[PDB]
């Protein structure tokens, strides 16, 4: 029985893989020992209507926030939300992820590696979306969305308020696929992480992620291999054994003992 089946998971979040970069075993324990008026058809419809509104905003106002992303990645559906997207002064599409720290210390290199992998996943999924690699069939196969169930009045409220007339959920998805791929949306050019002190608003550092598609794909194939149940989960390396000093599951983790 695969972890996705054991933990009753049908898709994953981008942060689930980011926390998996910190420790795969700690992430596994987090899903095993954790510590309805709307419908999944309605929730995804709201996500689609947000996209249909954000695409022209980014292409006209040049700046958007909270852009949802999704797509099948190595047999697993990965879902995420981009903090910020905007065109630079040179016409480059830049992604911004803001990290606030309560203490004014520089971020750990292990924290930077985890954050670099999170935004690399954002570009990985976003680029696949605007280039026509994410179909409505792949989402329906993974989310079990029933297309003939009519959308609840909460969504038609959220919709016609913006002027658009929705048909069924299937027609809503086909317009999203059209608007993602045929509206001249480019690939994300710049991946930018910014670390800020919460109080004094001091810049604690700024990373510009050097995106390499082959390395990103290889790391994803390795991580998704565990979730599909093809290999045992791994703990942290010995040089990063300090991660278990504060790990919730350090008292029953037999990797830290072995
Ligand atoms: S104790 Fe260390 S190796 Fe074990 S789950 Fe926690 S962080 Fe991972
Ligand atoms: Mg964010």
């Amino acid at each position: 029985l695969s972890p996705m089946e054991r933990f009753h998971l049908k898709y994953l979040y981008v942060t689930d893989l980011a926390e998996q970069n910190w420790c795969e075993l700690q992430t596994a324990y987090g899903k095993e020992l954790p510590g309805p008026v709307t419908t999944k058809e309605d929730a995804w419809a709201i996500k689609f209507l947000n996209i249909l509104l954000l695409i022209p905003t980014l292409q006209s106002e040049g700046h958007i926030r909270e852009f949802p992303v999704f797509g099948e990645v190595e047999g697993v559906l990965l879902v995420g939300v981009i903090d910020e997207l905007h065109y630079t002064a040179k016409g480059e599409l830049e992604l911004a992820e803001l990290k606030t720290r309560r203490r004014p210390m520089l971020p750990l290199e292990a924290q930077k590696k985890k954050d670099c992998f999170q935004v690399s996943l954002y570009k990985y999924i976003f680029d696949a979306m605007v280039q026509g690699k994410v179909t409505p069939a792949s989402l329906i196969h993974h989310t079990k969305l029933c297309l003939e169930k009519p959308l609840g009045p909460s969504v038609l409220r959220h919709a016609q308020q913006g002027g658009f007339s929705v048909k069924s959920l299937g027609d809503l998805m086909e317009l999203v696929f059209l608007s993602l791929t045929l509206s001249d949306l480019p690939v994300i050019d710049i991946l930018k992480i910014e670390y800020i002190h919460q109080e004094t608003a001091t810049v604690l550092g700024t990373e510009i992620v050097a995106f390499k598609e082959k390395e990103v794909r290889a790391k994803v194939q390795h991580y998704m291999a565990y979730w599909m149940g093809h290999r045992e989960p791994q703990g942290v390396d010995v040089e990063e054994a300090w991660k278990c000093r504060t790990c919730t599951y350090a008292d029953i983790c037999e990797w830290r003992k072995g």
